[PDB]
């Protein structure tokens, strides 16, 4: 049969197809090449993907997202007790492991992490056999190269219940490597800077003689697109509130609606200077009006960007390389078209330029998918 690609990520899926030699990665239902990683469980019915997603603003309790950071892990563990107290959906200790609690018809249920990214893998499966029209059972899964065996094992698991055997699992580093088609010949030492909507990964890969090595991996589990994004909101709500004596945070709809324009303002600065964001009536009787510029942009997340630095830094240290001895560095994850992310790495590297795809979200179910394609001979 068939062997698909996915990336299960953090904050969205990617599936691709290896099909006539090429590489395809395909379209969600509503037109995208990524899906958001949400379940919504809301009035009796279940959502995945963007529907799920606008469930979120108006029944938090019931949307659940970011179940990789919960995905083999312990209740106890520092990290998923730092995410019972960012996650609005209830998190329950069921025999030491994170469950996650919804209603179903105000029926209390309780579903392990692996049971939802079983539905992430279900609609990506979907994807996958209506383009080929043929049923897919076998899939490359991608996961951090931080991931442990039981991470791994959960995602295998997920894999199971969503009716796909996980044939290999490679991590995110390896996937872009073959993605960007790096020569396999020879030793080459590579730095992945992977910066996503919600996470930050960097890992220096070794390739050698064919032979995929992750020699060292670092971090910043809540840093992405969407903390920059966040600092332009609370920028416009403060100013908002100076103009107009209007608290947007009020309006749970209101904060929708600028996230959304924000989210654009943001893509428009990584190619203009200056870009409007505009919401009619963003409460009755009140417009939202403002522009902002790259050089506003970059200064109310310039410390951000630079924290990006520390996990470099944490990697090269803990391989006991120097800047020298990296000989690419490749960028994943849509984030990193920022210039002045290009710009901060570019200097730190003393000079050397860094390599980004141009659809740098899909680069890893690409890889993913080129994998499959190895597999399959
Ligand atoms: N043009 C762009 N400029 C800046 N950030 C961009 C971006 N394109 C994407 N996807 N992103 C962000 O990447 C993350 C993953 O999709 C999200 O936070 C996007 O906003």
């Amino acid at each position: 049969g068939p062997v698909i690609g996915i990336d299960l990520g953090t904050t969205y899926s990617c599936v691709g197809v290896f099909k006539n030699g090429r590489v395809e990665i395909l379209n969600n239902e509503l037109g995208n090449r990524i899906t958001p990683s949400y379940v919504s469980f809301v009035d009796g019915e279940r959502k995945v993907g963007e529907a799920a997603k606008l469930e979120a603003t108006l029944h938090p309790t019931q949307t659940v997202f970011d179940v990789k950071r919960l995905i083999g892990r312990k209740f106890d563990d520092q990290e998923v007790v730092k995410d019972r107290s960012l996650l609005p959906y209830e998190i329950v200790n069921n025999q030491g492991k994170p469950n996650i609690k919804v209603q179903i018809k105000d029926k209390d249920t309780t579903f392990a992490p692996e049971q939802i990214s079983a539905m992430v893998l279900e609609k990506m499966k979907e994807i996958a056999q209506s383009f080929l029209g043929k049923p897919v059972k076998n899939a490359v899964v991608t996961v951090p190269a931080y991931f442990n065996d039981a991470q791994r094992q959960a995602t295998k698991d997920a894999g199971t219940i969503a009716g796909l055997n996980i044939v290999r699992i490679i991590n995110e580093p390896t996937a872009a490597a073959l993605a960007y088609g790096l020569d396999k010949k020879e030793e080459t030492s590579i730095l992945v800077y992977d910066l996503g909507g919600g996470t930050f990964d960097v890992s220096i890969l070794v390739i050698d003689n064919g032979v995929f090595e992750v020699y060292a991996t670092a971090g910043n589990t809540h840093l992405g697109g969407e903390d920059f994004d966040q600092r332009v909101m609370d920028y416009f709500i403060k100013m908002f509130k100076k103009k107009n004596n209007i608290d947007l945070r009020t309006d749970k709809r209101a904060i929708q609606k600028l996230r959304k324009e924000v989210e654009i303002a943001k893509r428009n600065l990584s190619v203009v200077h200056s870009t409007q964001i505009e919401i009619e009536d963003i409460v009755e009787g009140h417009n939202f009006s403002e522009t902002l510029t790259r050089a506003k942009f970059e200064e109310l997340n310039d410390d951000l960007f630079r924290e990006t630095l520390e996990p470099v830094k944490k990697v090269l240290d803990d391989a006991k390389y120097e800047k020298s001895k990296i000989d690419e560095i490749v960028l994943v994850g849509g984030s990193t078209r920022i210039p002045k992310i290009q710009q901060i790495i570019k200097e730190f590297f003393n000079g050397k330029e860094p390599n980004r795809g141009i659809n740098p979200d899909e680069a890893v179910a690409y890889g993913a998918a080129i994998q499959a394609g190895i597999i399959l001979g």
